[PDB]
């Protein structure tokens, strides 16, 4: 059950040769099954809701602050950058940022996140307004992805984070009408197809933020409306010995199927 989805757990992680962490919550009946749940593990892109979620509450004081137009500079370019470096000279909103920073993963949008909110101190005192005291954010895009072994920067646990995405999408932690914006964008994500949702059946609906970094870190993050039952929220975070180890998407595929199987 829970002890026998554990066991599963910890024969991925043997075979993957990484370090797996997973919270699951089932809401059904708030039982939380936590594989390495107390861990520290680089966040990657999973930061990205966060950063998303601290705009959605700036916009509850400053209510059109979702239409504000962002200039895009040359100076705001990184490496990958699929919609802000098609308006570079331009504008984005901070919707059209927070949706390009949730659905296509954009590091340059994430950036324009984290600066509307202070810094990555600014997007870490949300976190803690909410009751998160484990989530930090240290660096801005594309170093807040090193994944380097031992460095608690840019980390969280599955545990927090698990409780987190449940206050953010399930819970009170934003308004109404931002709780049903992130939740539509989460929907929406793109790029996180090969991970949690590929271990799901495709008749459940699930909001995810994906991400990767060095390390052959592969981490995303879900909340799940399964038929049949109430919703599901699952961390899933994968990190590796080797500095440029390939992404195991499969094994948070495989992780998702341990968990939709056994609980």
């Amino acid at each position: 059950q829970t002890s026998a989805v554990q066991q599963k757990l910890a024969a991925l992680e043997k075979s993957s040769g990484g370090r797996l962490g997973v919270a699951l919550i089932d809401t059904a009946d708030n039982t939380q099954v936590l594989y390495r749940g107390d861990e520290r593990f680089p966040m990657c892109s999973t930061s990205k809701v966060m950063a998303a979620a601290a705009v959605l509450k700036q916009s509850e004081t400053q209510k059109q602050l979702l239409n504000q137009p962002v200039e895009i500079k040359p100076a705001d370019l990184v490496n990958y950058n699929p919609i802000a470096e098609k308006h570079v000279n331009g504008t984005m909103t901070l919707a059209e940022l927070s949706a390009a920073a949730l659905q296509f993963s954009d590091n340059t949008a994430m950036n324009k996140l984290i600066a509307q909110l202070g810094g990555p101190g600014g997007v870490t005192a949300f976190a803690r307004a909410i009751g998160d005291e484990t989530f930090r954010l240290d660096r801005t895009e594309p170093t807040l992805n090193t994944a380097i072994p031992g460095d608690p920067r840019d980390t969280t646990t599955p545990r927090a984070m698990a409780q987190t995405l449940r206050q953010l999408t399930l819970g009170h932690a934003l308004g109404e009408t931002q709780r049903a914006q992130l939740v539509t964008w989460l929907k929406g994500n793109t790029t996180g197809a090969a991970s949690i949702r590929a271990g799901l059946p495709t008749s459940w609906t699930v909001g995810d933020k994906a991400g990767s970094g060095d390390y052959g870190t592969t981490n995303d993050i879900a909340v799940i409306w399964p038929q049949g039952r109430a919703p599901l929220v699952l961390v899933t975070y994968f990190t590796q010995p080797q500095q440029n180890a390939e992404s195991r998407r499969d094994v948070l595929a495989s992780a998702a199927r341990i968990i939709a199987e056994g609980l």
